[PDB]
């Protein structure tokens, strides 16, 4: 028995106020009945399906039913109940199921889709401002550190000493001046590490949420960057650090810069915004207690709360990346975390309907996402760590990892199963960031697998994000060594890798299936993954081989039943259902 | 490689402000390291484990770590990360996992447990009042029906005609007078179908939430029932119907009994409590719109809201069973359903800390339960439907079902995995109710399997509930035929089945493991399920065989490493790791 369904055309079709669902079957003992199990206001429905007279592909039977769109919540969950005289069988995002699937792991499609529909069209670039680029025009005491800040020149090797107080001096006009490079790279969107006033070099120790830090060029340099990105048709996302403030913030004020700080005044106007508690034992980052209704008003509840402030004119940012999104809450811990993250997102959409709000989740984010308290997550669990395992033999803890393609794809498809198709397309996929080792370093001896990850990064459902300098081969161990200054000297740049990034953003820009398509894994065994993106009549086929050269047979699939295959990247070759794959390669084909 | 862990003594032990966790391993290639992966405020922790010098059982290595209880939310989630030089492996509630388990399918234990700790000690009995018993002392027009109500005598066969308007005349004093029978049966707790003023016989079409219906004996008969249950040390749960009112309710008033009803007055004081919408097309049950802040105040927000009213003196009920818990919400559908169900539960605990609030869930309730918006669910997905499938070859839709023991237990263990141990113990398990066919009828030709379900009902983690008359062999198809009058004539009673129920409540009352224990499935193949309940040093072993007689080998398990086994029910025999099981039997052993 075989089945196929993806939550996208040609399997679904919205028509007037109905959602038509089509299922494909093939095999020797087909169910005489099939029920469309679909949810309407959490109530499970048994919707009849009827056989289509016309076979869509050789040897394949189509069944068709409809969901009524006039009622029910926007998220349409559904799966397929196959019925014989004596037994049943479920068809799900995770293949066949002998017992009923989890309600929250069915196919799902958001109609109407109220999410940020622009995210799927983007290519994101993450910038640690101090380390990217100095503008052409181009010291104090760090109280949380034990010393004055250190200023190095752009060519000085990074060291472990005073990592959080060493400034190489990149700024926001330097990003503006580098916009032509980013457009050449294919970037359409920037995510910036924190830029607000804060004594550290990374600036997650926020002192003033209302003012850009002078060291990066100040308010005027951020306004300019907003003007220039808008002019280049580029999106801008700022780092939203709301779980905790900095201890030099006027609200807390460990160092007595004022007289009303909460750290040294039981009568402080902000005494209740704190607990007398931080972010895992770090005295420079006192945690904010969202039990206080005035704190809620200051961060998101109020009209000029911080979340909304940087979203309305003149700042008009396109959204927020939420630092430590999972621990934010009341009473010193995560109590009522979900409610508050929803509040933040809700306030953002109030100020800007298409605001993109996504959270940093190193863990399993499905509960946040499955309750719509945010649009997306930095997809470490659904994308990054599977690749660290399959390609790099390691994980978040730098514990060894021995997973084959079956496990890797079970892992990846299991995670997506909890997500609607619209959610899957705007998941924030990346290979590393300011918080991790450079993926290139993590490969160790298998660094030649790095182009494979780059191709995968652009073809797996979700929006891709480059950590600055990945494109030119920057490496380094974890924080502080993953924040090397960007090498603008092309002699210190991997030009081939740079061109791979450039072409992948071109493929993605060229082909709707890489931006809007469903995704069906087609072969996953040992060293070889093969999946296809699928959208209307177009198909994009992707074949990844992490090991020695090999040949792999590809059974006839009605998904792969096209005119022909145009090779667009990589050295693989497909002929008569035979994939010839060179060692350590990735290939992409379009359908003709 | 083998592993064992249950979220209960002897594997866990609370000590000062630490939660000690012990893992058992056995095999040829044991990991030299094991990490306790445990969550603290959603942040994943890697807690070292250390090998215990003393082997707990032959051939078995124990690892021990600790969770710090002083911080973090009350629900302590955790799993086990096994580490070799080159690879890792996860040990979970669902066995080994090659990729990381879902955060919400780890082991979990609520410390402190703020739930209703009495629920686990209970045996529940569900009564459809009109059909249970008439008190010794012992017609109008039904506007939603098309006719006057019909009154039949206790011996008249039930018919499909006017099912919702036919009254056999049972009342609440009749329950009071039958308390000795229920105590003899082993019942400690009653769940009553709706009793408030309503024209129908089932009374889910509520007309007045503040008054008991005269037909059942009125307010005074419910007060008496509250007095008598309290006197007998029995708990009382009323049916909470808050998704919708009745169309004869003063708020709606389809039949113009007043002048300010919302049905025929745009200016009605309750116009916004409705939508101009019901419960799936039924005109007698107009759905309540929880967008209205005054409605929220009337049902649960206010001090004398309905939810709280029947919980404070003189009514002092022990909680609420929530009818249609999954569809309640705003704007005519389920919008913001989770928030409102939490509000209901929250208001209940405000009035009574140990209030039991659980919802009728015919579907997958894990999202409600995993966010603590209710204490428990009528466990159709985790208990009832697995047994309808494995034992009765059918399901909610009366579609055929061909599942073996492997699938049945995968199904049951998968569902529990999403639930903490405390949640699992108070899940509301039953075999049928007013909304379903009688389980006895559902067995068709395999009715001899019925004692198997009864034993299972009392030994699977969760609180068991008898639908009135199941104990004496009542059968019948679905509504209206599942509401036969109870046969008090012992000549029309299955006395053997009655005695099976009586002994099972005795076993459960006798043995802590049947009320507080973990549960490990030990063998599950074809016709045979074998699981053990586990608590401190005691073990209760349960062996179910739905088919012909057979023998089954039971590998040595350190869980089954006890002095000896005392057979307490059934005709099975265990000797030298050999289970001899008679056809269509269930057996229970205690450890000596």
């Amino acid at each position: 028995l075989k089945a196929w369904h993806l939550p996208v055309a040609p399997f679904i079709k919205e028509q007037q106020e109905r959602l038509m669902i089509t299922l494909w079957l093939s095999g020797d003992d087909l169910p005489p009945r099939v029920t469309l199990r679909a949810e309407e206001d959490n109530e499970e429905l048994s919707l009849p399906m009827h056989r289509l007279r016309q076979a869509p592909h050789p040897g394949v039977v189509a069944w068709r039913g409809e969901i009524n769109l006039v009622n029910g919540q926007p998220r349409r969950r559904y799966s397929f109940k196959l019925l014989w005289a004596d037994r049943q069988l479920w068809f799900t995002p995770q293949e066949f199921n002998r017992f009923p699937p989890a309600r929250l792991e069915q196919f799902a499609v958001d109609l109407p889709d109220s999410g940020p529909q622009w995210v799927a069209d983007q290519v994101f670039y993450q910038i640690f401002p101090d380390r990217f680029a100095r503008s052409q025009s181009r010291t104090y005491y760090h109280h949380a550190a034990g010393h004055d800040i250190v200023r190095k020149a752009w060519d000085e090797p990074l060291t472990a000493e005073a990592g959080g107080s060493t400034f190489y001096g990149g700024d926001l006009d330097g990003i503006s001046e580098k916009l032509p490079y980013l457009k050449q790279l294919g970037v359409t969107a920037l995510y910036l590490n924190p830029v607000f006033v804060a004594p550290s070099v990374h600036k997650y120790d926020t002192e003033d949420y209302r003012r850009v830090d002078p060291q990066f060029g100040g308010d005027a340099a951020l306004l300019r960057l907003r003007h220039n990105t808008q002019k280049e048709g580029m999106r801008l996302i700022l780092d939203g650090v709301f779980n905790h403030s900095g201890d030099s913030h006027a609200w807390f004020d460990r160092h007595q810069r004022g007289s009303g700080g909460a750290c040294h005044n039981a009568d402080s106007p902000w005494r209740d915004w704190y607990n007398f508690h931080d972010w895992l034992g770090y005295a420079s980052l006192p945690k904010l207690d969202y039990r206080s209704s005035t704190l809620i008003d200051e961060i998101y509840g109020g009209e000029d709360s911080v979340v909304r402030h940087w979203l309305k004119a003149p700042w008009s940012m396109d959204g927020w990346r939420l630092d430590v999104v999972h621990m934010l809450g009341e009473g010193g811990g995560a109590r009522n975390n979900l409610r508050h993250i929803a509040g933040i997102t809700q306030a953002a959409k109030l100020e800007r309907p298409d605001a993109f709000v996504f959270g940093e989740h190193f863990g399993d984010a499905r509960q946040w996402l499955q309750a719509d308290v945010e649009d997306s997550a930095m997809n470490y669990r659904g994308f990054t760590f599977p690749l660290w395992g399959f390609l790099a033999n390691t994980d978040i803890s730098y514990d060894p990892q021995k997973i084959d393609a079956q496990t890797c794809m079970a892992w990846m498809d299991n995670y997506r199963a909890g997500l609607s198709h619209q959610q899957q397309l705007r998941m924030f996929n990346q290979l590393d960031s300011h918080n991790t080792a450079r993926f290139k370093s993590l490969l160790g001896k298998d660094v030649a697998r790095l182009p494979l990850a780059v191709v995968w990064l652009f073809s797996w459902p979700g929006v891709p994000c480059i950590y600055y300098g990945d494109e030119v081969g920057v490496d380094g161990n974890n924080d502080p060594f993953c924040r090397k200054p960007f090498p603008w000297d092309p002699a210190l740049q991997d030009g081939d890798l740079l061109d791979l990034y450039k072409r992948m953003s071109k493929l993605r820009k060229a082909h709707q299936a890489l931006r809007y398509g469903g995704c069906q894994v087609i072969y996953a065994e040992d060293n070889v993954v093969v999946f296809v993106r699928v959208y209307k009549q177009q198909r994009v086929l992707v074949a990844i081989n992490r090991g020695e050269a090999c040949e792999v047979v590809i059974e006839d699939s009605p998904l792969l039943d096209v005119n022909g295959w145009q090779l667009k990247e990589g050295a693989g070759a497909l002929h008569d259902g035979v994939l010839t794959l060179p060692a350590i390669s990735a290939s992409v084909w379009f359908s003709r």
